């Protein structure tokens, strides 16, 4: 009772946060392209009646929050955001920050300049709406870019004045957490307020066991991404792996077995409109995955109870953690 | 009498564009970043404020239209645009197309799609304002990558639907103006519905006039830019370069020695916002060139008339020539 975390929609207490999808996207996009190209999604009210459907079904699954970690730079649109929220009754986090497609516009600024930018989002609100942030997104590809260590240490920085979160991407694989713990770390965040993103996309234990033990949340996020009886199309080998979504489930039964399910956070990175990806990308999507934002609740949950994780502990995470996490510390 | 081409603030006759400079820019930005982000500017009035004054002094310089060529992805606003035109009394032609910084979400297109998209700035309006565009703005920097390709041919697939003219960015001393003719000439444009930007960035004759000789529009268009006494600042060295006004302005006398006066495009590149460059880079410019806009009829007009070239042969580039490639034709 009595924190607050910033939403779309104004602020709500922490305890109202409920079920919560702590990596997910309404609209994977760029600045200013819905706004220039609707026609695209098919139109910005087609757009808006599936992600209200997507939600919705979302909601009957037991979702009631879900923060979407769209940056300026994946071209969030927080007027969306809010009217899809309030015709779903489901909460959205809106996030601040910068991903990997940065204009040159944000490239040329300095740390200081990026911290204000972040600040503002958080603190004054999301262009002229007054809607802020609740969570700051940030990404690497590898070893950071050296404008992302600026980002990096520029969202470290608005996390201290603030209190609200840092979560981000990463090439799993390359094992991007430790460096990004390290700036993080240097800049002096608390690793409790930090979430190492896509870290599903491994099954390298040592790196994520190796987080959590630092107290690293470690984001489970991707869990319906599968390629498997999709070998012809070669874009979404690429971009969902062969690796099954029982794989990717397990993982979260893994940490909570080497003691960490106080650390672990779950996700779909789902989204409803994908102008990032070719253009088929998006139907594909919906093909593997009809359930959308629904597939945590309806098929990893049971999972995970089928295979022994008991009720209390999935409770925990899939609430108390991203509580937590939220929670302006 | 009787051709129109589109304003930001609607329809006007050819002929009452009168002196106009062809390449120009009201802000040089980043979609959304304006909307995001104004207190970059000081804020979007004082960034309208000082467009203003900019624009009337152009204008009492004799000035009566721009053309704006910023593209999306160089955070054309056409809302600032039309109420800037408005205040200052100026016509402002708005651009459609793409420059070197096209996020991802453009990036993934198909040539089918860019098309579309830039048939829709032109035909039906630019984001939700009816507002159209004049003019397609497309761009390299040394030889093409293959979206640059595609982005050419879909601006040359828009011209010939609808008569509005191609411009482009190029690194001159790459001479890349060879390459995009190439690929304009495979799509069946006529050279006469092309300019050929940034080309008073190199004093190669013999690149100009075999452009010149081929029908092109020559693109005389940074005057005012220069590095000189500047020496210090390594950033403006490879903004400005070294060469003088008077160096790039003499290009223009030898274009017409040439025999090529109907096939000159003169202009400043100016604008009076500017974030995608470093945070100096504006008052900087400011510096060397306070008269902005106005520095082509209060330099480099006399400069050329001193010179020898008669009134009407300045005329002729000032106004017929601008007029003749903005008809659609
Ligand atoms: C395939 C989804 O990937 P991301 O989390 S990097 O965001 C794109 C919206
Ligand atoms: C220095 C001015 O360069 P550009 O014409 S490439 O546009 C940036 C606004
Ligand atoms: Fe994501
Ligand atoms: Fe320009």
């Amino acid at each position: 009772t009595g924190d607050l975390i910033n939403t779309v929609r104004g602020p709500i207490p922490v305890s109202e946060a409920g079920f919560t999808l702590t990596h997910e996207h309404i609209c994977g996009s760029s600045a200013g392209f819905l706004r220039a190209w609707p026609e695209f999604f098919g139109s910005r009210k087609a757009l808006a009646e599936k992600a209200v459907r997507g939600l919705r079904h979302a909601r009957a699954a037991g979702v009631q929050t879900i923060v979407d970690v769209s940056t300026f730079d994946i071209g969030r649109d927080v007027r969306l955001l809010a009217e899809v929220s309030r015709a779903a009754d489901v909460h959205i986090v809106a996030a601040t920050g910068l991903w990997f497609d940065p204009p040159l516009s944000m490239r040329m600024r300095s740390v200081e300049e990026l911290t204000q930018f972040f600040l503002r989002e958080i603190q004054h609100g999301i262009e002229d709406t007054g809607i802020r942030a609740g969570i700051i997104k940030v990404a690497t590809t590898g070893k950071a870019t050296p404008f992302q260590e600026l980002v990096l240490k520029a969202a470290a920085r608005a996390s201290l004045a603030t209190g609200v979160p840092v979560t981000t991407h990463t090439s799993a694989s390359q094992r991007d957490g430790e460096q990004q713990a390290a700036i993080f770390e240097s800049e002096g965040l608390s690793p409790s307020r930090v979430c190492i993103g896509h870290s599903d996309d491994t099954d390298d234990l040592s790196y994520l066991t190796g987080l959590a033990a630092r107290g690293y949340l470690v984001g489970l996020d991707r869990m319906p991404y599968s390629a498997i009886g999709l070998e012809g199309d070669a874009s979404a080998l690429a971009l969902f792996g062969t690796r099954s979504w029982q794989t990717r489930a397990l993982l979260i039964k893994a940490l909570i077995d080497r003691g960490y399910k106080d650390r672990i956070l779950v996700s779909h990175d789902w989204l409803f409109g994908f102008s990032l990806a070719v253009t088929n990308i998006m139907d594909v999507m919906d093909r593997i995955n009809p359930d959308g934002m629904a597939f945590v609740p309806l098929r990893v949950i049971p999972f995970l109870r089928e295979k022994g994780v008991p009720p209390e502990t999935l409770a925990g995470v899939t609430v108390a953690n991203p509580a937590r996490f939220l929670s302006p510390t």
